[PDB]
């Protein structure tokens, strides 16, 4: 029966309200674990949510006590459209189903494996195609980055990749990108608190819920389409394989697979599949021109072990220390999810002397292990070094958690590695990054940070080397 982790004084109803600036949530709840320790109580509205923070925290929470640490809680924004239905959103024996399930079917569509890899390296081809054929001009590169990742995933989940024609395709793609970033607002993250109130008053949740119906209305149309073509013994996608499984538990009445948890699981691995990923390479870019040093090093290591004629693959990677710590540099610099996704207690647990009840939320603090102290020298810098040692080889850090860890910990990380390192390699391989203004300007703070922590709108020009 111990205590909850100390913390500020809420009031009823609006909890710590007061000490919470919605703008700046991160820099909030660090401002609030400077005074009260890395282990701390916050009344997100009247949500009671426990903050881990620095990498010790999150570690002995997710991985040291993993069983204790593995529900998930909520994102309302989210939740709106899951209703704790599909993979990402579920708990208990609802998520053990779908993740088991999610995990074994993207493998035998090629995750981890020679498909996939041809896949992207297909894919990533298709981009150097399209950024040629701008021919060197002056283009915002949102919307090429994206279209090229969630092809990926896409293939999986639907089948075949998406025309760039369709005009369909780039209506969800804005449509994942105004969900990114209205979640990463003020009033995003004043949504987290005040949902209950504010899902039925008018303002820009309005339009983020116009967004997600309009992803589940895709993926509804396609499911659709998917059951009245489908063929039992040769699947062509996520969809069929989930469908499948559906037809063969008719018998069991408790069972998970059904309509709902396929349409959400689906919307999870699409949205999933393609916002993050995206947001790194478009971050990522924006690293590399304003430091053209590291540019030059990762240009010389391209050419002596690639060199200007055959595609980039994955096994390269061994091969490249310098390049896979680039690629460490951009996630952990990026911080693209900074407080995890929630998880919840299991049930009453001990934790370093605190008590915690059963279904207390918990926010691993991501981005304060990506930015310990005591694990990088300098946290606030882009800094390739690092993921260096003295000898210039790939230095591995316990505090690189851009995936999280424990139990629900990214199950996309492989897909994500594997995309991010070919898409990179074989951008800079053709281009050289060329910033609409000079290195010392270029600002690489975030435009917002809440849910996600979104780069800054910018233009650019991809020249050949
Ligand atoms: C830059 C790439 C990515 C980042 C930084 C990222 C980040 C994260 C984080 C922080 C979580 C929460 C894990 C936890 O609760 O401990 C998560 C979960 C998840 N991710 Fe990713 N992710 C990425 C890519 C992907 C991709 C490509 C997919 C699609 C295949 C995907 C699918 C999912 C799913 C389905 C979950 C829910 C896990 C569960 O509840 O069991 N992610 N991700
Ligand atoms: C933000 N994401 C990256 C991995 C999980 C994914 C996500 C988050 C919320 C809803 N669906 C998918």
């Amino acid at each position: 029966k111990g205590k909850l982790p100390p913390g500020p004084t809420p009031l009823p109803f609006i909890g710590n309200y007061l000490q919470l600036n919605t703008e700046q949530m991160y820099n909030s709840l660090m401002k609030i674990s400077e005074r009260y320790g890395p282990v701390f109580t916050i009344h997100l509205g009247p949500r009671r949510v426990v903050v881990l923070c620095g990498h010790d925290a999150v570690r002995e929470a997710l991985v040291d006590q993993a069983e204790e640490f593995s529900g998930r809680g909520e994102q309302a924004t989210f939740d709106w459209v899951f209703k704790g239905y599909g993979v990402v959103f579920s708990n208990g024996e609802r998520a053990k189903q779908l993740r088991r399930f999610s995990i074994a079917t993207l493998r035998d569509f090629g995750v981890g494996k020679r498909g996939i890899e041809e896949r992207i390296q297909e894919e990533a081809g298709f981009l150097i195609d399209a950024l040629r054929g701008t021919g060197g001009a002056n283009i915002d590169p949102t919307f090429f980055l994206s279209r090229t990742v969630s092809n990926v995933i896409s293939s999986i989940v639907f089948g075949d990749r998406f025309d760039y024609k369709d005009k369909e395709f780039l209506s969800l793609l804005r449509m994942m990108l105004g969900i990114f970033q209205f979640t990463s607002t003020s009033t995003g993250q004043l949504y987290e608190m005040f949902s209950s109130v504010m899902k039925h008053l008018p303002g820009p949740q309005q339009q983020a819920f116009q967004l997600l119906q309009g992803l589940e209305d895709f993926i509804a149309k396609k499911v659709e389409h998917n059951q009245r073509t489908l063929d039992p013994n040769s699947p062509r996608d996520f969809i069929d394989s989930f469908l499948i499984r559906m037809q063969e538990e008719e018998k069991n009445p408790n069972t998970e697979f059904y309509l709902k948890n396929l349409v959400m699981t689906t919307l999870n691995l699409f949205i999933g599949g393609t916002e993050t990923v995206s947001t790194t390479l478009r971050y990522g870019f924006l690293l590399l021109m304003k430091h053209p040093e590291v540019e030059a090093k990762v240009h010389e290591e391209i050419d002596r072990v690639i060199g200007k004629n055959r595609q980039p693959k994955f096994e390269d990677r061994a091969k490249m220390p310098y390049m896979e710590a680039v690629i460490h540099e951009i996630q952990r610099f990026g911080d693209v999810i900074p407080m995890s996704l929630a998880r919840r207690v299991k049930k009453d647990t001990k934790f370093r002397d605190f008590f915690l009840p059963k279904g207390t939320e918990v926010y691993p603090m991501l981005g304060s292990v990506l930015r310990d102290p005591s694990f990088f020298s300098n946290p606030q810098d882009f800094n390739p070094q690092h993921f260096l040692n003295e000898k210039g080889q790939f230095k591995k850090s316990d505090a690189f958690v851009p995936f999280s860890i424990g139990k629900r910990n990214c199950f996309g990380e492989g897909l994500a590695r594997m995309e991010l390192f070919l898409f990179f390699t074989t951008v800079m391989q053709n281009f050289r990054l060329k910033s609409s203004q000079s290195p010392k300007d270029i600002d690489v703070s975030p435009k917002h940070v809440g849910f996600a922590t979104i780069p800054r709108n910018y233009t650019m020009s991809f020249l050949p080397r």
